[PDB]
């Protein structure tokens, strides 16, 4: 049954009100999230829980394995309302350990729909074969290749136009990249944070509108 479900909602929302009756109905009037979250589907990478955050604090995506693509207008819409829309000041772009989309990249096993989503993960394993095939187990390979598709998925976030506009008119973003652990709870930082067009690659810079 989803009986425990409505039940939880029921004793959450009410634990709630006691704290604070207003809650609820303050929110409601505006959300102002300062951070998109941008990361994978599995459950057991829940994006507020991870930081500690309410309500109302953060906006978020989720996909298999945390994928950016700029023809996809599913999570490139989600950017935009995020960027253009509510301002929010940073994108949070968490790829995690052990992630199943990553593996499955690494292996050659068709799973249908999914082959086509993480394609650009399978290039990204292609890109760094000599690395991946340098170190020992599959473990490795994939917990690197966890890592690099975060780093690509920042770059790809920092290169579309939404974000590059924002700059040019002069609101403050910046596009992290961190990598969760389920093994361990922790929530890393791969220190790869991109403020501003200075960092783009020349051919990856669009001019202002
Ligand atoms: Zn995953």
């Amino acid at each position: 049954a989803l009986q425990q479900l409505f039940e939880n909602n029921v004793r959450w929302a009410e634990a709630i009100k006691q704290e604070d009756p207003d809650f609820f109905a303050k929110l409601a009037r505006q959300q102002t999230p300062e951070y998109l979250w941008i990361g994978c589907s599995d459950a057991r990478v829940p994006a507020n829980e991870i930081v500690g955050m309410l309500p109302g604090d953060l906006f978020v995506h989720r996909n298999v394995a945390n994928v950016v693509l700029h023809t996809d207008l599913n999570c490139l819409s989600v950017i935009q309302f995020a960027v253009d829309v509510l301002k929010v000041k940073h994108i949070l772009v968490t790829g995690h350990y052990g992630c199943g989309g990553v593996r499955a990249s690494l292996h050659n096993d068709q799973l249908g729909l999914i082959d086509g989503w993480l394609r650009s993960i399978r290039d990204l394993a292609y890109e760094y074969r000599e690395h991946l095939e340098q170190l020992p187990t599959e473990e490795e390979r994939v917990d690197r290749l966890c890592e690099l598709n975060v780093i690509q998925q920042v770059a790809n976030v920092s290169h579309t136009s939404i974000v590059q506009n924002a700059w040019h008119r002069g609101q403050s973003l910046s596009v992290h990249g961190c990598i969760y652990g389920i093994k361990d709870g922790l929530w890393k930082n791969l220190n790869v944070t991109v403020s501003g067009l200075d960092q783009l690659p020349p051919q990856y810079r669009l001019s202002p509108l």
